[PDB]
This record gives structure tokens, sequence and C-alpha cells, in this order.
């Protein structure tokens, strides 16, 4: 058994916590006095990748490759996930990762983050969760959606998917949520990234839909990572997820002796707060030193050429170095850790926490075994058209109907004048209504207590009550108004 | 000047018609017994790419590379894009593809699939497309995506956008159908892939969403290939859009020696309807036969390790043939063929067809100075 191991580690952009807390990781364990727990030198050989350029990932690789390592401990981005994860599962070299887990089953592939799938199930069964939106986008995999859309079809459920990664534009963000308000979507499922939901956030309290009734439950282990002062200020229910839990020692420890670290050789550390991927990192740490730890007790003999070759020839060894890092057993920053044959983490004890007025709080916890515990009118727009004797500065005939109209159905109405000032009609050119008919059948009202002339055209796009007061099409308000008009 | 010019051959999954072409067009250049058109022999080194395990997309690259090769032809999708594209422009080999032009601006990569946001908007600016829906995928770049978000924030439309890549139930088109349908949308921009805009009109036909007054523009070459006679019975325009002119002298004497073929020695070339990829394809052999034929001319020295060297010096020739490629100015089947300082098409024309219940028939055309002009 070599007295010195190293191994390889491939770190992109936006990534420097992690990068100390690999460093920080690796001197703790050379540190150590006891011969038993640090029975080997170890040793890395960080790099940094740009992931945009395949050709870089691939040298920097290939290097790490040649250069001589047993495991490599790195990130992947949807870009470089393919090229990484296929040459290691080609060249039989063990892959470390906390970045997403992989959608596909592969081999020599170790991803250290637990899949969320089955909490967010878990919790929208626990909550009863008939009808809602998500808003999505695919930069950790595809498995978040295809789990949701599979659960809404067995279910019958009503989810307004919305892919929001191609949106650039925050007045997109701003009509998505204005138009599934107007649908009446009081509960919203955001399976997006740190910077992404922190812009649907912000969104959200400017265009002031934080209040009370509404929930938001946050799909994304970084609850640390968004800012929600202002939405917790609301009053809104959010519900998170969370892996690094503070009342672990472990975790304590490792933050008291984190915070210690000067920032010039450990940049980050303490000036914000510990990311759940550095804990991942460190969890990685523990695994990579106990599996070689178990490598070396059990007396197995481990000791390298090109990527590219025509005759690839694989580790001997390296199937050995993955069953040892697969079948390791060890408690971290993050829990029990366990790996299953595809390298996906098993037992998990995801922490789901609620947060309040007060602040945070643990609303519970989800196991793969004990599924989740716990630890425990409005106003409708009325488009009107200012002309006598029917709407006056308001008073007239029409809202004294409207009024007589919401009284006989039980609503509360707010009256408002169309902007164009026009009664409604097709352009023949661009076929867009105008006036309270475009009003109406654009969802930007919800009655026209109107003088609207019943015709045909009109009938087609919207509906009349009996001699008219007009209504969208589908509408709950068709037969009520009726009626109350008869009578 | 070397007396035998070699190319590597890239070519993914379900591309044989396009494999077919490759071979037929070469053949066609070998056979030429003029002196001055055939001043060389071109011979091409084929492989089949996975395209799913960037392990056997870089070792058919490296093969190629290692082999010898002056430039590569080959095909690439959005899966397997990036790898080509960058070990292309690393290592200064010249990559002629008909695959999707790509987003950014990219060096050493010879793009010959016109781009389709200058027509598209001149068609919405033409029929007064102020508001229609867009159900799009990723599939071939967000180029497109991009153009037409642009053109309705500076221009005040108001696109409905819809991403369908990754639907794979046909009952979420139908509920994003109705959906539109009962807000009043009756234009719609279908860009998609041709299997995906079939199910879409597959779906719209069930709803019977196909009458007099919906208008479908199908943001897509390969206007041959995709099945529209059951949403023609229904009467909704339908606008589409190609480049290779069925009636051009050339792209007749093409087919007319390209149905007696074997097919035996050229599968899917007899009784299979020709795909603009490989009108493409026969476009790109003339590029290079061009190519070349200018470096011989101009006395100009052309004549291989790794792929992975590190520092990677690329060989000194590859500004020469990729500049010699880029100027080139060749009539073929897909009409005028030049190439901008990015190896993009320039001088394009783009037909522009209206499909009506008698038939599919050629609106107009459609370049970059003179704009969309129906003929009426």
């Amino acid at each position: 058994f070599p007295n010195t191991i190293s191994i390889g580690g491939l770190f992109m952009r936006n990534t420097v916590q992690e990068h100390s807390a690999f460093r920080f990781a690796v001197q703790l364990y050379n540190t150590n006095q006891n011969t038993t727990e640090k029975p080997f030198h170890l040793n890395y050989h960080v790099d940094h990748l740009d992931s945009s350029n395949s050709f870089s990932v691939t040298n920097a690789f290939c290097s790490q490759f040649s250069r001589g390592v047993y495991a490599i401990f790195g990130f992947y981005d949807q870009m470089s996930m393919n090229t990484l994860t296929s040459f290691c599962g080609a060249l039989h070299t063990s892959f470390v990762t906390p970045s997403f887990p992989t959608d596909a089953d592969v081999q020599f592939v170790i991803q250290m983050r637990p899949a969320l799938k089955g909490a967010i199930l878990s919790l929208l069964s626990y909550y009863k969760w008939e009808k809602f939106v998500y808003l999505y986008d695919t930069e950790r995999g595809f498995s978040v959606l295809q789990a949701i859309m599979e659960a809404a079809v067995q279910n019958n459920w009503q989810v307004t998917a919305r892919s929001v990664g191609n949106i650039k534009d925050v007045q997109e963000f701003r009509r998505i949520i204005e138009e599934m308000d107007r649908r009446q979507e009081k509960r919203y499922l955001i399976d997006c990234e740190v910077e992404r939901i922190n812009t649907i956030l912000e969104q959200v309290v400017i265009l002031g839909k934080h209040s009370r009734g509404y929930h938001y439950m946050l799909a994304n282990l970084g609850f640390t990572d968004i800012l929600l002062e202002r939405v917790m200020h609301g009053g809104a229910n959010i519900t998170g997820f969370q892996i690094v839990n503070n009342e672990n020692p472990m975790v304590q420890q490792f933050i008291q002796r984190w915070v210690r670290l000067d920032e010039r050789e450990f940049p980050e550390a303490k000036n914000a707060p510990l990311k759940y991927t550095s804990a991942l990192t460190h969890d990685a740490i523990l695994v990579i030193a106990e599996a070689f730890r178990y490598l070396r007790r059990q007396r197995v003999d481990v000791s390298a050429g090109d990527c590219l070759a025509n005759p690839a020839v694989p580790w001997s060894q390296g199937i050995d170095i993955e069953r040892a890092l697969k079948m390791v057993q060890v408690q971290g920053m993050t829990g029990n850790i366990q790996f299953d044959t595809y390298g996906r983490r098993t037992n998990y004890t995801i922490d789901v926490y609620e947060m309040k007025v007060s602040g945070s709080r643990k609303a519970g916890y989800w196991n793969e075994y004990e599924r989740f515990v716990p630890f425990s009118n409005r106003t409708i727009v009325v488009t009107t058209i200012l002309e006598s004797p029917y709407v006056m500065y308001y008073e007239g005939y029409c809202v004294d109907l409207a009024y007589e109209i919401a009284k006989h159905v039980g609503i509360k109405y707010k009256l408002s004048i169309v902007g164009d000032g026009k009664y409604g009609a097709r352009d023949p050119e661009t076929k867009i209504w105008n006036g309270m008919v475009g009003e109406l059948v654009y969802g930007r009202a919800d009655i026209a207590v109107a003088p609207l002339t019943i015709t045909l055209v009109r009938e087609e796009v919207i509906d009349f009550s009996k001699p008219g007061v007009a209504t969208p099409k589908g509408s709950a308000l068709g037969t009520p108004v009726n009626l109350a008009v008869l009578k």
C-alpha cells in the first residue's frame, strides 16, 4: 500500500469557499496525530477549468489523469457534466462530486448531494397541494421535473409548469407572476438556482404578493443563500429544505475551527455563511479517507498513460476503489452517508424548515423510510365605460346595476374604466381585441357591467347574460350573473 | 501542393441520406475528367459518432485528427456541439457543418445552414403579427428565441412563449393549445424539430384548431419533411421556409443523376425525399473543392500529432485553409454560397412558401438586403 495517496481536484469559477473547505479538510486529515486515523499522507492536485470550453476541460482532466491519481474530487455544470462523467466511466476513475446528481445511472461517480424529489413529493402530499405552479430551470437535471409531472398525472393534480431558465428580462417574471395571480394561484413551487430564486422573490416583493395566504416552496438546498427578509416581513408561508443542521456537534466544531482561519490563505473563511456545498466537500474528503483506510486494512494492492487510447485499457484496481468508495459508512456535517450501486446517497435526513414571522423554524424532517415527520374573498374587477347616463363621476345606471348584481351574488367588486375607452372590436390585421371585450378575453377583467350590445362576433369570445352583462368564457360568474339578471 | 487531399467525416445517428450524398458528391468530383476541375484526388475517412458519450466523440475526432485530414465535414447536436467546436477551434482544424449555426461567434467552423432570424422577423413584420404564440425548443440554439424576444420588446408585441422541448406527454400539448385558444390566439410560431412539429400539428388536428381562421408559421427548414395534408384539408394558413429550389437546373441535374443510383451502394437515395441536409452536404463538397483549388492556384503550401498536447500548438497552415474556405462565392443546390468572417452564410435567399388547399405555392423569397419580396 502506498505511503502517500494523491487525488485530483477540479473546481469551476464562482467556487472559492468550496476550494477552501477542500484544502482545510485535507489539512485536518493530515494533522491527525493518531496513526490509525491517518495511516497514509494525502495530497491534492487542485486545478481550475472553464466548462464553457470542452477542450480545456478535457486537457485539465487528462493532466490530472496522467499525473497519477486514485480519485478525482470535482464539480460539473450542465455543460461539463457529460465530458467528466463519460471520461471517468470510460477510464475507470472514481469521481466524487458534490454537485447535482446525474439523471442517468452511471458508474464510477459518487454524488454527495442528496436528491430532493422524494422530499418534495412528500411535502406536497403532506400540505395537500392539489393545484399549484411549478417554476423550473434545467440547471440541476430533469429528475425533479419528471417526478413532479408524473406525480401530477398520477394524482390528477393541476400543475402549471413554466421553464424560467431562458428568461433574461425581469419583466417576464413580473408578467408570469401577474398572470398566475389572476388565475388565483396561491401556491408556487420554485425549483431554480439561488440567483434565479432571488430574482423571482424580489419581483414578488415589488409586485406585493408576499402577503398572507401565499405559500412558497423553495426546492433548493440553499436556504441560507436565499434572500427572503422582505418576504418574511410580508408574512407569507415559506417552506425550504436543508441538510446542514447547526445543532450537530460536528457542524459546531467545524464552524468554530473554521472561523479562526485567516482570510488570506483561506479566502472567504469567516466572512460569509457556510454554504452547504462546503459541508458536502468536507464530507467527500471524509468519505475518500474512510474508503482508502478500508482498502489499506483489507490488504488490497492499488497502483498512468493517456486519455485517448484506441485500445482503452481500464485500471484493474479502479473497480476495487469504486466499490470501496460506494460501501462507506460515515457520519459527516450532512448526517449519515451511504451510497447505492449507482453512487447516489441513501438514508436521507433532510431537514424541512418552515419560515415564521420571527425567523426560520424547523418544521420537521424527511427520511427515505419514515417519509416526512413534522415537529408538531377577493375584489373582482368590473370593467366599465364612461358614458352617460350609465357611468358618471362613480354613479349612474350601470353602477346601480353592478351594485345590485354584486348584492345578489356574494362578491366584492371594484369598478375600473377602460383606458382606451372603446367598446371592443377585432382588428382585421392583427386580430387583436380592444376595449372591454379585449379586457375580458385577455383576462384583465372578470365582468363588464356596461352597455355592451350583444352581437354574433362577441358571443363567440365571451358569454353574455340576458339583455347585456358580459363575462369571460368559462368563468364561474356566468350562471350567478345570469340568474341575478333574471331577478 | 499534395496530389491527394484527405478529409474527415463525422456522421451522427439518423444520418444515412447525408452520408450517401457525401459519398456521391465526392465520387462526382473525382469522376470529373477535366484537368482544371480535378487537380487532385479527394479522399474521405468516415466515422460514426454516438453523440451521447463525450469519450466516443473525442476518440473519433482524435482518430480523424491523427490519421491526417485537411478538413472535417460533420454533424453535431446541442449535446456534442461544444466538444467538436472547441477541439476544431483549438487545433485550427476547419469544421464544415450543415448543422444549426452556433449561437456564439467561433472560429474554424464553416456553417452553411442559413439563419432563420431575418426571414422570420420579416414575415412577422409583413403579416402584422403583433400578437402570437411561440412554441419553441432549444435543440438548435437560443438565437431565434433571443431575436424574437428582442423584437417583441422593441416593437411592443404580445408574444406568449412556451418551451415544449421538455414535454413528453401529448396531453400537455393539448392543454397548451386549449389554453391559448381560450385567449383567442389565432397565430402560432412553431420553432421546433420536425418530429415535435408533427406531434403539435397532430394535436391541433385532433382539437380541430385548423380551420380557416388559424395561421401556423413553421419556423424550421425542411418544409417537405413535415406532414401537412391533414392540416391542409382544414384550410388553415401555413407558412414555411426552404433553401433548395426544385426548379434550379443544378438541383434538377443532381436529382436526375441521384435517383438512378444503386440502393445497396447508396442507401436512402431512391424512393425517399431529398433532405435539405443532403443538399447542404453536396454544397459542402463544392465549397471544399473550390477552397482547395483556390489554395493550389495561389501556390499556398498546405501539408499530425495528438489532440491533447500541452501547450497545444496549432499548425500554421490552418489559418490559410480557413481563410480560403471562408472566401468562396459558389452557386450550389441551395443557391448562392458566401461566408462572412465568422463562417456564416451571407447573400443567401430563403424561399417562403404559403401552403394552400390545392398545394404548396412559393409565396416569395427573403434576402438580407432586399427583404421579403412577395410574388402575388
